[PDB]
């Protein structure tokens, strides 16, 4: 399937891509977006099964991305990643049906468990 | 449908019960429990479509109730309520499939939107 990683921080972004690319070992296509605007364009142009996005990104946050996705009912399973332990974000994330809220630094035990649950929810 | 309200404080428990009973108008069945053990017992002995539980309760939290419910073969749709804005509770709730996490003092608007969300999540899974 198609998994879309969104993070304005390139290190964290491309690192999770490599982590997911070797975890998938060719079975899943992993896509990368550097901001929310690009994410929405990939989300409109391609069918994304699992969306993994940061929350705090300039102008368009991950939650803003998810709000525009939830109104359309064909929508990816969403895993949020953030360094911020913010109840408000998590609260909105719940309301919008996010599967997991991973705290940075990313722990790939959690990353992989969440992405498999997201793959399953997509199916 | 059967909606189970769980809160260890009686005033809150009866308050949410009374409001939900008014909105139910007999269409839905409102029952209550005072703690997680009470909830677990009800949850094992009858179908509960919607679970509305406080988190901070003595010995067994609302999140602890949910850990037993996802084991059970069919799950209630779950609304969490709490007076405190706790990220750790919220993050666990997310991982546990919670539909909404409302802050006390509960707002009618938020409460009945979450309940209808739950009602349709349960009707979705029949
Ligand atoms: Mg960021
Ligand atoms: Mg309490």
């Amino acid at each position: 399937k198609t998994i879309l990683v969104v993070d304005d921080e390139p290190r964290a972004r491309e690192g999770m891509k490599r982590l997911l690319e070797k975890w998938a070992s060719g079975k899943h296509r992993i896509i990368t977006a550097a901001n929310g605007q690009e994410a929405l364009d990939i989300l409109r142009q391609e069918r994304v099964h699992v969306l993994l996005t940061d929350i705090r990104m300039p102008e368009i946050t991950g939650l803003d991305v998810l709000e525009e996705m939830r109104e359309k009912d064909d929508s990816p399973a969403v895993i949020l990643i953030s360094a911020y332990p913010d109840f408000d974000y998590a609260q909105k994330a719940i309301s919008l049906g996010v599967l997991n809220y991973l705290l940075k630094p990313v722990k790939k035990s959690e990353l992989f468990e969440a992405v498999e649950k997201a793959i399953h929810v997509s199916e």
